């Protein structure tokens, strides 16, 4: 739509900014925050009027070695303040304060480089993290417990680069550098009953470690949709968009056109293709779209500072209305864009540490 670009800054690291998120817990009244990542730093900034972006505060690794390469904000489920969980190479997911910016706590599994980390949409203390080992892991932020690891030799088979909960939080799709999506369902009995059981866990009232999953075996699997590495995914309801670096979005689902989501078994084997957005000069991998908050619009950027916004709000995914966004001076790789909850403002990062700020 009728976006604009009002402003643009640059952070004095000079590294590739690999993520950006907007809080869409922020409470009402207050300024629109969203947080960057990059180098071994994230750093929030604060949107306000003429353009401006309010430069807050850094939270910068002991290790000048890590790199951040993801960010995903959710909140205290008992006190409701905002809670930002960050990670990359080093394999360590961080929880930030975002007030004060200390790290509160942090985790190690993968000890292997995390690639994307996305919260439920219904419960703010699961954490789904994606590993360079192959791996998801699902953890259980209130209980410090990691709840679940989806892997094995029929899981990826090499680095997992996104991943993505449906609208209820029943099931994840996963996708990676093996060129598959794979389907996590979690509402499984044996799924619903390790969630219950994190919730009950005290390692100060018992003497047992807690017990992880080990799932195994995904839901469905496919190779079908591109010829490289996926590096994004998201839901669209029961659809799945999902891209590589072959400069397309497609719109697929498992299964056969009139296949339901919820009855398609392991041993499915085919997809439905929906439609595709080509767009153009976005060959490199590990470039991420994202919605805004209702799913009415998706945006991507490429490697030569151009966005892509398409309007999905049309009968059909291969409807969809594109709309192009550039600007003389952003000519570096955009490699995540981030919209405001209320979808007033989006924000583009680069590999040259660039910033760019587009108002509706």
């Amino acid at each position: 739509y009728s976006f604009k670009c009002v402003n643009s800054l640059k952070e004095d690291h000079n590294q590739p900014l690999f993520g950006v998120q907007f809080n869409w817990h922020s409470k009402e009244g207050d300024p629109l925050v969203f947080a960057t990542v990059g180098s071994n730093r994230v750093t929030l900034y604060e949107c306000h009027s003429q353009g401006e972006i309010r430069l807050l505060q850094s939270y910068v690794d002991a290790d000048a070695d890590e790199n951040f390469y993801t960010c995903a904000w959710t909140y205290d489920s008992n006190t409701s303040h905002p809670l930002l969980a960050v990670a990359g190479s080093r394999g360590i997911i961080r929880i930030i304060n975002p007030i004060t910016m200390q790290c509160i706590k942090h985790y190690v599994g993968h000890g292997n480089a995390i690639n994307e980390l996305k919260f439920h949409p219904r419960d703010p203390n699961l954490l789904l993290s994606v590993s360079k080992d192959h791996a998801l892991r699902l953890w259980n932020i209130q209980t410090d417990t990691l709840v679940a690891i989806f892997g094995g030799v029929e899981g990826h088979r090499d680095e997992v680069l996104s991943a993505d909960y449906d609208l209820l939080g029943e099931k994840i799709m996963s996708c990676g550098m093996d060129h598959s999506l794979k389907l996590w369902r979690i509402n499984s009995k044996r799924m619903m009953n390790a969630i219950k059981e994190s919730y009950d866990y005290n390692p100060n009232k018992t003497n047992r470690p807690f017990i992880s999953q080990k799932i195994h075996f995904p839901d469905f699997s496919t190779r079908d949709i591109h010829r490289n590495y996926v590096d994004c995914v998201r839901w669209l309801g029961d659809l799945i968009l999902s891209k590589s670096c072959e400069n397309a979005i497609v719109c697929w689902k498992p299964g056969k056109m009139e296949d339901d989501i919820d009855k398609i078994k392991p041993s499915e084997s085919n997809v439905t293709i929906l439609g595709r957005f080509d767009y153009s000069q976005c060959d490199i991998w590990y470039m991420r779209f994202s919605m805004d908050f209702w799913q009415k619009m998706l945006a991507l950027g490429n490697q030569v500072g151009k966005l892509y916004v398409w309007d999905l709000e049309v009968e059909d995914p291969h409807k969809a209305k594109c709309t192009t966004l550039t600007h003389h001076k952003c000519g570096a790789a955009i490699r995540q864009t981030s919209f405001s909850r209320d979808s007033s403002i989006l924000i583009a990062v680069c590999d040259d540490a660039s910033i760019w700020r587009w108002d509706r």
